[PDB]
Order: C-alpha cells, then sequence, then structure tokens
C-alpha cells in the first residue's frame, strides 16, 4: 500500500538480504526501497518522520530530502542536512509539513545526511494529477507500476573512502537482484502485465552513484514524463537514466503472452546479464512461472537521446537566445584532485550552523555565509543561467538543483544550445570533455537551495555549492514552526558542539 500524504515514516537498522548476502541497513517503513508517499498536486504532505537509529556504524541522525518538490514558502523542510536544518537525533521526531502546489508527477526522497542514503534510506514519492493530460494514454498507474533502480553496497557507506571510484556489489530493481561476485540464484523482482493493458511505468533511479542503461526484451516505451514535467510522447527501445531522474513512460502489452527480461546495466559494477545479474522479470498473466529466454539486440536501434524530448506545455526558455542571454550568466569551475572535488576552487564541507538558520540570524550576504566561498548569492525574479563544463574526473556527473526545476539549453555530447523548446527537469548528465551543459530558471523561490552532483560519493567529496536565493526576502517568506527552531540546540547538545 502506498501512505501520505499524511503519515508517520520510521527509521529504523534491520539486517536486509536483496542479493543474497545479509548486511544491515537504514531503512524507511521497514523495507527497501521505503515505501511509496503519495499524495495528489496541491495537497498537504505532513510526514512526521521518527528516527529509531541505534547503529552508529551508519549513523544515528538522519534528514530526509523530497527530491524536486520545490518547497516554495517551506524552505526548512527541504531536508539537507546543514542547509535548511540540523539532523534529527535518535529517538526524536520531526514533520515535514508542506504543500505541493502545481507539482504532479514522479518523485522520490531519500536520507541527505553524508552517504546514509546508500545504506538504504530511499523510496518513490508520487503526486499525482486528477486530471492529468497524459491519462488517456493508458489505463493502469499505481504502486504495482512503479519501477525503481537501485546500486546495492555489502561494505557499509561509512566505510567507503572519500573521494574514491566506489563500486556497488548488485543492481536492485524493485528491491531485488543478484550480487555481481558469488552470485547466488537468489529471487528476482516480477512486474505482471495483462495483454492488451497500457500501463504507465514510473521509472525512478534511487541510485547513489551509477548510471542504467534500461530495456525491456521485446519492448519499446513510449515517454511522458521527464523529472516531473510532462513531455511530448518519444518512444525509445532503451533509456540511460542517470542517478536522481524519473521517466514515466508508456507500457504497450502488446507482444506474445510470455516472459521478458527486464535490464538495467550499470556504467560499473558487472558488465551483462550472467547468473541473471543487472535483470528483472516482466511476466504477462498466464505465462508460464519460468525465467525469460529473450534476448537483447547488440545495439539500440532508438536510444533516448536528450535534445529529442519537448515539454507537453509551452514551457518555452527564460532569458535570450545565445549564452549568457539572461540577467545572471554562472559559469562555474568544476574540478577534481587529489580526493576532493571544489566548484569555483572550494570544496564543499557542510558548515556547523545551517545556512537556512545562519540567514535567519541576520546574516544577509553570501560573503558573511559559511562556508566561506561556498555561498553564491541569487538576485530574485531574475533569470540565471548555469553554463556546467564537464572534465572533472568521475563522469558523467548528474548535477541536481534543488527548489528548482530548469530549461536543459544544452545537453551531453552536442554542442548545439535550444533556446526554443528544451526539456526541463532536475537532474542532469553534465557530459564528457568539452562538453558545455547549461541550464536556466528563474528565481522565484527564496531560500537556500542546493546544486551538486547526485553521485552521492561525489557530494560527500566537495561536489557542490547553495545558491542563497533571494537573501533578503527568505525569512519573511520562509516562516519557520518551534520544532525546527528546536533541531540545532538538540542536535549540538547530543554532540557536545558549541555554537
Ligand atoms: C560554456 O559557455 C560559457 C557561456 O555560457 C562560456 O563562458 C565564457 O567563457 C569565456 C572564457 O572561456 C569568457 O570570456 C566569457 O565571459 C564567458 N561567458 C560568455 C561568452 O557568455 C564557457 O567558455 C563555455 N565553456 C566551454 C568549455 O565551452
Ligand atoms: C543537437 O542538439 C540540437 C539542439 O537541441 C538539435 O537540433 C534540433 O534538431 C531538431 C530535430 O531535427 C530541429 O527541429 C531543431 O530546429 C534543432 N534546433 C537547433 C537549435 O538546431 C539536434 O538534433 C541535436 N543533434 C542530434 C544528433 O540529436
Ligand atoms: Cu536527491
Ligand atoms: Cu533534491
Ligand atoms: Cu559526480
Ligand atoms: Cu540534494
Ligand atoms: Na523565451
Amino acid at each position: 500500500a502506498q501512505i501520505g500524504p499524511v503519515t508517520d515514516l520510521h527509521i529504523t537498522n534491520a539486517n536486509i538480504s536483496p542479493d543474497g548476502f545479509s548486511r544491515p541497513a537504514v531503512l524507511a517503513g521497514g523495507t527497501f526501497p521505503g515505501p511509496t508517499i503519495a499524495g495528489n498536486t496541491g495537497d498537504n504532505f505532513q510526514i512526521t518522520v521518527f528516527n529509531d537509529l541505534t547503529d552508529p556504524s551508519m549513523l544515528t541522525d538522519t534528514s530526509i530530502h523530497w527530491h524536486g518538490l520545490f518547497q516554495k514558502g517551506t524552505n526548512w523542510a527541504d531536508g539537507p542536512a546543514f542547509v535548511t536544518q540540523c539532523p534529527i537525533i535518535t529517538g526524536q521526531s520531526f514533520d515535514y509539513n508542506f504543500n505541493v502546489p502545481g507539482q504532479a508527477g514522479t518523485f522520490w526522497y531519500h536520507s541527505h545526511l553524508s552517504t546514509q542514503y546508500c545504506d538504504g534510506l530511499r523510496g518513490p514519492f508520487v503526486v499525482y494529477d486528477p486530471n492529468d493530460p497524459n491519462a488517456s494514454l493508458y489505463d493502469v498507474d499505481d504502486d504495482t507500476t512503479i519501477i525503481t533502480l537501485a546500486d546495492w553496497y555489502h561494505t557499509l557507506a561509512q566505510q567507503e573512502p572519500i573521494g574514491a571510484a566506489i563500486t556497488a556489489d548488485a543492481t536492485l530493481i524493485n528491491g531485488l537482484g543478484r550480487s555481481f561476485t558469488n552470485t547466488t540464484a537468489s529471487p528476482l523482482s516480477v512486474i505482471t502485465v495483462q495483454s492488451g493493458k497500457r500501463y504507465r511505468m514510473r521509472l525512478v533511479s534511487i541510485s547513489c552513484d551509477p548510471n542504467y542503461l534500461f530495456s525491456i526484451d521485446g519492448h519499446d516505451m513510449t515517454i511522458i514524463e521527464v523529472d516531473g514535467v510532462n513531455s511530448q510522447q518519444l518512444t525509445v527501445d532503451q533509456i540511460q537514466i542517470f542517478a536522481a531522474q524519473r521517466y514515466s513512460f508508456v507500457l504497450n502489452a502488446n507482444q506474445p503472452v510470455g516472459n521478458y527480461w527486464i535490464r538495467a546495466q550499470p556504467n560499473s559494477g558487472g558488465q551483462g546479464f550472467d547468473g541473471g545479474i543487472n535483470s528483472a522479470i516482466l511476466r504477462y498473466e498466464g505465462a508460464t512461472v519460468e525465467d525469460p529466454t529473450t534476448t537483447a539486440p547488440t545495439t539500440f536501434s532508438n536510444p533516448l537521446v536528450e535534445t529529442d524530448l519537448h515539454p507537453l506545455a509551452d514551457l518555452g526558455v527564460p532569458g535570450q537566445p545565445f549564452r549568457g542571454g539572461a540577467d545572471d550568466p554562472l559559469v562555474l569551475n568544476l574540478a577534481f584532485a587529489n580526493g576532493r572535488f571544489s566548484i569555483d576552487g572550494v570544496s564543499f564541507v557542510p558548515p556547523t550552523v545551517p545556512v537556512l538558520l545562519q540567514i535567519l540570524s541576520g546574516a544577509q550576504n553570501a560573503q558573511d555565509l559559511l562556508p566561506a566561498g561556498s555561498v553564491i548569492s541569487l538576485p530574485s525574479n531574475s533569470v540565471i543561467e548555469v553554463a556546467l563544463p564537464a572534465g572533472a574526473a568521475g563522469g558523467p556527473h548528474p548535477f541536481h538543483l534543488h527548489g528548482h526545476n530548469f530549461a536543459v539549453v544544452q545537453s551531453a555530447n552536442n554542442a548545439t544550445p535550444n533556446y526554443v523548446n528544451p526539456i526541463w527537469r532536475d537532474t542532469v548528465s553534465i557530459g564528457g570533455t568539452g562538453d558545455n551543459v547549461t541550464i536556466r530558471f528563474t528565481t522565484n523561490n527564496p531560500g537556500p537551495w542546493f546544486l551538486h552532483c547526485h553521485i552521492d560519493w561525489h557530494l560527500e567529496a566537495g561536489f557542490a555549492i547553495v545558491f542563497a536565493e533571494d537573501i533578503p526576502d527568505t525569512a519573511s517568506a520562509n516562516p519557520v514552526p518551534q520544532a525546527w527552531s528546536d533541531l540545532c540546540p538538540a542536535y549540538d547538545q547530543a554532540h557536545n558542539i558549541s555554537t
């Protein structure tokens, strides 16, 4: 069952064995992935998060981010530790009370403390549209049509060296999959369809790092949503999905009744499908209960290319149709050396006082804010352009902006910008050497918004900056509840921190 929009959510430690290997984890709702949190567009969500964690090897504090939800007027509820709140301590709870006006689509939630979401605190978050403009394109859209793709590690996150190339031990599809080494024939996930029906498959990357080449043998996929943004229909036979991205696609159950492999090949870790790694099963009702015998093609003839995507609505692009054609045009210098990432020469290390609390306490320019050099102010009601030229080691880096979606004016592997009709999204691969992926948005959401690579190991190694959007209006726009004001005193007392 789905939970929400008003629900408790307990965060616990437990042993799990999603690939046959037992390890302890950090779980929401007792499962991996966590339960789907759902509601309708414009609903009030009140997710009261109970921190019941006791195992220090995965951290006993926590904080949860609602990925892709704008949090307008509720910056305090966004979740990134030391940007919008101090962590919740064990034995305490916290009500994330916010609204989702003007958004409908496929989202997710995850820990936003250190690399803790890798240890298991990740699940889907779906905002349905009762008047969806795509409703007539499918018959079925429910918890059974969500497909999660996850990397899974046998080593605990807090034992992963910072700045290292860290590699997973299994790909999990809907929570199940097989280990790359010492492979055992542990259970594979089954997605069941009825011959003749059309399904809205909601594909969610809950990855901490790899991108996946996702396909379904015998089937093609008609994209209708990208990171929450409705798209024109685009039919493909393969989707390369980067960490934290989401797609909805229509699956037409139009092939013979039978069993078909679902494939998710990561860019690192185990390559191929030997022993049923990187796999799940699409089963038609009435098929024999047995593994598929289907083949992938040698090459995919209609892969997703990001410039082929276009919004369903006439979203356009803000600003003027040339590089630098914005009120505030920025170019970030994105680098890596010696185990640490940097943006504009500064490696991100979380501050002691969350950025939002520094601003509410009266710090009002970005040079007054900590960490020094890690906060860039944005002016209000302005067109922002951010160029993100690639080249830093460990790519391709999927960059994500909190509080906003953005027009993808230039995509990976294509030097031509699009000032007319590019897709809007919230997490974008910045590509490869020489690329110049560029995003645009308008500043209508006061508060401090994190910008970072969504490979969680990279964020931990410093690949982040904070956009302090409309500092002067942050306090009036974002009134804070007493429980939020209580978080830093409680956290600092528990950890013997003076501030
Ligand atoms: C990416 O595009 C940005 C513009 O969006 C380029 O920025 C210019 O950089 C040159 C020096 O490299 C400066 O003289 C200009 O002031 C910048 N802004 C402009 C022209 O509008 C950046 O060079 C591009 N990077 C790559 C690798 O192609
Ligand atoms: C590279 O990106 C550009 C810009 O998004 C793509 O160019 C568009 O191509 C479409 C489809 O043919 C045309 O309708 C548009 O007029 C083009 N726009 C511009 C500004 O040129 C281009 O197709 C992409 N390249 C590849 C190989 O997909
Ligand atoms: Cu996220
Ligand atoms: Cu986010
Ligand atoms: Cu990265
Ligand atoms: Cu984030
Ligand atoms: Na425009």
